[PDB]
C-alpha cells in the first residue's frame, strides 16, 4: 500500500532501496560503510519501517558519496511511499535519551523541503568513527539529514540538546528522526 | 456533547463563537482582520475543532480590540466546551517545524489560568504583516495567547525555539497551540 | 463656569475644541485619525471632562500636523478653561496599569510650561498603529504631551515604568495624563 | 450591598470567605498559617473591608496549597462583591513605607485579569519566615498576588522600590495592595 | 501481570512497595515525609500506576535516608515490574506546565541506567519546603531521580526549562517523570 | 485642637515653633537662613499648616546648627500636634514636578521613626545656594528630612526621580514632604 522501490545509479555509486512505511522493523542495510549501516538499521527499525538498503560506491575515496547517494535515494523512497499523504498525523517528534546524550527531532511531512540541524558539539565537525572497515566522519550527519529532507520533500528539524560521545550523539539523532517519522506517517483517525 | 456558543458584545466589537471540541476541522473565521482569520483557521483546523468565528469591530482604530475580544470570547468558549474536564488527557504538547522556524506549545487544561510566552525574536515586537486589508501587528501574538489562557482557565506555555520569518514564527505558534490543545482535550482510556 | 471654545485655523489643519473641566465624560472626538480619536476620547473620559474635538487636516501627508494642531488647540483650551486657577488642588498624579504596562503622570497646573517624557521603550520611536484608515505613529506620543503642556502652561511629567504592547503603552499614558489632570483641576476645600 | 460569601472545597484544603467591601476593618483570619493570617489581617484592615477568612488545609505538606486556595477564594470573593463595578473610582494606588522598605501597588478594577510583580530582592525567593507554628516561604508572595488578580479579574501591579527585611518587604506589599484596593472600590461622585 | 512487591530493610529505614504498572491511579504513599508523599502520589497517579508506598526511617536526622531508600526501592520495583520489557513503547516524554514553571522528562526504558538532571534554578540547592512535620530539602530532587534511574535500570533525563516557585519546579518535574514513564511502559501495537 | 508650641534653647541656637495641623497656609518663617526660610515656607504652605518658625543661631559658623535645631524642633512640634493619631489617613504621598525635576515623598505617621532619602544627584553633596545673606549648603537636605522624621516619630521616604537644578531639586522635595504630610494628617471618614 505505502511501498517504494528506488534504484539510483550514479558515477560514484549504486543504490537499491525497498521501503514499506507500514512495516514491522524488518531491516537489512549494506552500504559498505558499517557505521552508516548501523545508523540506517536503527533508523528503519525505530521508525517501524520494513527497509532494504543495498549500496556499493567509491569507498576508496571515502564514504561521503555513498552515504550521500543512499540518503538521497532513501529520501526519494520516503516521498514516493508517502504518496498524496492523505489522512496521516503529518506532524511527529521524538526525544531520544542515550546515556549522557539527549537528541530530538520534529517533522512536518506536508511542509516544504527544509532541514535545520542545531546543537551538535563542535568536535563532531572533525570526529571519525572507525573500525576494521571504511570509517564514518560524523561531519556527514548534517549532510545525511539535509539529503533526506530535500529528497523526501519534508520539514525536518534535528536537535542535540547535549551530549559527549560521538557514537551516542549520532545514534540518538538517527533514532530521533526515526521515531519522529514513525509518529508522522501513522494514520490519523480524525 | 462538548459544544459552546458564545456571544460577546463590547463597545469595541461584536463576537459570535461556535465551538465543537470533537470536530473534523470544519472551520469558518471572519473577523475583518484577514491574517488573524488565517491564524484562527489554522488553530481550529489543526486542533481538529469545528469552529465558527464571526467578528466585527473598531478596525478603523486598528485590529487590537477585535483581535483581543475574539481571543477572550474563544477562550471562554474553550472553557465552557471543556465542562468539568472529566477523563481527558489533560496534558498536551506539539512541535511545529515551519521552514526555518521551530515553535512549541504545552498545555495543562486543569491547571490554573497561566500563560508564558518565550523565545520570539525581538523584531516581532514591532513587525507588521500587511496586505490589501486591515494589517496584523505581530506584537499581538503574546496578547492573543494570554487572553486565550486567561479566559479558558488553562496553563498555556508557548515557545519559539528559533525562526526568522514573522509569518512562519506566528503561524507555527498558532499551529503549536492547536495541536497541544488537540492532544489535551482527547479522551483518556485509563 | 470652567469652559472654553477654541478655533484653530492653520494651513495644515482646521480645529474646533469645546471643553468643560467640570464635566461627566461626555466626549466626542473626530480628527480623521481614528487611533488619535480613541486616545483623546480616553483622555476626555478619564479626566471627567466634557469634550468635543472636531478636526480636519492634511492627512494625505500623514497624521503629524493634525495630531499636533489638535494637541496645541486642546492645550490652549485647557489653559483658558482653568482661568486664574484659584482654589484648585493644583497637583495631580495617576498610575495606570494596563495589562503588562504601567504608566504614570504627574502635573503642576500653576507650574511654568514644561514636559518630561521618560521610560517609553525604544521601539515606539518607529512603531506604527494601523487599521483601515489613517495610521498613528507612536513616535508622536512625546510630541502630543509636549504640545499640551506648552499650550496649557502647565508642568506635565509622563512616565512608562514598563510595558510591551504599543497600544497599551500609549493608552496607559493618555489615561495617566487624564486622571492626573482630573485630580489637579478639582476644587480644594482648604 | 457589596458582600460575598465564598466556600471553596478542594482535595488540598477547605476555605470559607465572608467579605464586605464597605466595612470598618472588622477582620478575622485563621488559615493555620500564622504569618499568612497576619498578612491577610493587614490586607482586610488596611483596605477597610470587613473580612472573615477561615481555612484548613494539608499544612503537613507545607503552606502552599492552603495559601493558594485562600487567595483564589479571596479573589473570587472580591470579584463577586464588586458586582458590575458601577460608579466606582476603578483605579487605585498606594505607597507603603515600612522602616527601610518602600512598596507600591496600583490597580485597575475593570481591567482584564493581570498581575505584574517587580523589584522584590532575590533572597525572598528562598527566605522562610518561621515561628512556633507552620512557616511562611516568601517565594509565595508573587503566587498570592497572581491568584488574587486572576480570580478577582483585575489588573494588579505590585512593586518593591527597595527593602531589606523580609517581614517588612512582604507586609508593605500586602498593605500596598490593601490601600490601592481601598481607593479603587470607593464610590466616585462624578 | 506487571506487578512487583519490594521490601527493603536497611539500618536507616524500612520500605514496602507494591507496584502495578497497568493501574488506574490507585495510590497510597506514607513515608513520614509529607511533601515526599505528595510528590510520590503525583508520580503514581500521573503515571497511571497503582502504587502503595509505606516507609519509616531515621527522620530525626532528616528525610535524606528515607527519601533515598524509598526511591531505590521504587526503582527496583519499576525494574522488576517491567520484566523483559517486550512489546512496549520503550521511549516516553512529557512536558508539564505548572503556572510559571515548565519541566520536561524523557525516558529510554531499555537504555542502560543513566540520569541527567539540568536547568533547575540554583536556589533549589539550598531551599527547604516545610510544614508542620518533617521538612523536604529540594536539593534531594536530583538524588531521587538518580536513585530511580539507577535501580530501575533506565535512561532518565529530567529538565527544568524555567521556573520560580520551588514547589512548582519540584512537582512539575515529578509529574514529568510520571507521564514520560506512563507513555514508555504502554504496549506498542507494532 | 491639633496645635503645638515648642521652644528649643541650645548652645548653638534658639527656636520657637507654633504649629496648627488644620491650618490654611498662614506661614511665617524667619531663621536667619533665607533659603531655609523659603523651603520651610513652602513646607508649611503646601501642607496646609498654620506655622510660625522664629529662629536665631550661630550663623557665623554656618547654617548647619540652626537648620538642624529648627528641623528637630519642627519634628517635635509635628509629633505633639498629632497626639494619639486617631482616625487619620495615616499614609500619604505626593509627586512634585518642578520644571525638569520630579520629586516624591511617602509617609507613615504611625510607623516607627525612619528616613530614607534616595535619588538626589551627587553634585548636591557639595552645592551651595547663595544670595546676599547666609548661604544654604544642599548637603543638608538629607539632614533636615532625617531630623524631621526622628523627632516627629514617623516614617518618611523622600525620592528624587530626576532633576538638574539644585533649587528645583531641593524645593520639589520640601513640597513633596509637605503634601505627603497633608494627605496623611487628614481625618479618615472610615
Ligand atoms: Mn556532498
Ligand atoms: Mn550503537
Ligand atoms: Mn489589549
Ligand atoms: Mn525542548
Ligand atoms: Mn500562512
Ligand atoms: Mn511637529
Ligand atoms: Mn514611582
Ligand atoms: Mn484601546
Ligand atoms: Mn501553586
Ligand atoms: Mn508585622
Ligand atoms: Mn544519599
Ligand atoms: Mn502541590
Ligand atoms: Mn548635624
Ligand atoms: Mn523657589
Amino acid at each position: 500500500s505505502r511501498r517504494a522501490r528506488i534504484e539510483r545509479r550514479t558515477r560514484e555509486s549504486d543504490i537499491v532501496i525497498e521501503l514499506d512505511l507500514d512495516g514491522t522493523g524488518q531491516v537489512a542495510v549494506d552500504t559498505g560503510v558499517p557505521f552508516y549501516d548501523h545508523m540506517l538499521t536503527a533508523l528503519g527499525s525505530h521508525a517501524s519501517f520494513d527497509l532494504t538498503v543495498r549500496a556499493t560506491g567509491d569507498v576508496e575515496i571515502e564514504a561521503h558519496h555513498t552515504i550521500e547517494d543512499t540518503a538521497i535515494a532513501l529520501g526519494t523512497a520516503l516521498g514516493q511511499a508517502l504518496g498524496d499523504k492523505r489522512g496521516i498525523r503529518r506532524f511527529g517528534d521524538a526525544f531520544i535519551p542515550m546515556d549522557e546524550t539527549l537528541a530530538h527531532a520534529a517533522v512536518d511531512l506536508s511542509g516544504r523541503p527544509y532541514c535545520v540541524h542545531t546543537g551538535e558539539p563542535d568536535h563532531l565537525q572533525h570526529t571519525t568513527i572507525a573500525g576494521s572497515s571504511v570509517p564514518y566522519h560524523t561531519v556527514i550527519n548534517r549532510h545525511v539529514f539535509e539529503s533526506l529532507a530535500a529528497n523526501a520533500r519534508i520539514a525536518l528539524h534535528v536537535r542535540v540538546l547535549y551530549g559527549r560521545d560521538p557514537h551516542h550523539i549520532t545514534e540518538a539523532q538517527y533514532k530521533a528522526v526515526a521515531r519522529a517519522l514513525r509518529q508522522a506517517v501513522e494514520p490519523d483517525p480524525r
